């Protein structure tokens, strides 16, 4: 079967309310970049998106060996101008790949007084 690495980005918490702005999460794995839709920049933003990468059984073994990360980058989007500003990052571990979702703190968070976090699960699926 064709294998899928699937990252489910669920909701956020402890984010400042920015009424003119949206949030986008981008994720990159072995050079392939995916993104969520923009969602409202509330305190608990609702991403509710699955990002999935096709991978061979064999390539997956190499990546587990070298501990290849999945890099997530969180952006505040201005829908009037299309301006994106990086707000912070999250790094996911392939070894984590159903398992319960975990809450990940945004690293290098530009919202210095908020411990913003986004709940994420990662799994290996078929098809």
């Amino acid at each position: 079967d064709q294998l899928l690495i699937v990252v489910s980005i669920l909701e956020g918490r402890h984010f400042p309310k920015r009424p003119k702005h949206m949030l986008v999460v981008e994720a990159k794995f072995d050079g392939e970049q995916l993104a969520t839709d923009p969602v409202d920049h509330t305190d608990q933003p609702e991403f509710a998106t699955e990002l999935a990468w096709e991978i061979d059984r064999k390539a997956l073994h190499q990546h587990r060996l070298q501990r290849t990360p999945i890099a997530l980058q969180c952006f505040a989007l201005d829908p009037v101008t299309s301006a994106k500003e990086t707000i912070g990052y999250i790094v996911l571990d392939l070894r984590t790949a159903k398992q319960a979702p975990k809450w990940y703190q945004l690293l290098s968070n530009k919202y210095t007084k908020f411990k913003s976090e986004i709940q994420i699960s990662i799994a290996l699926e078929t098809d």
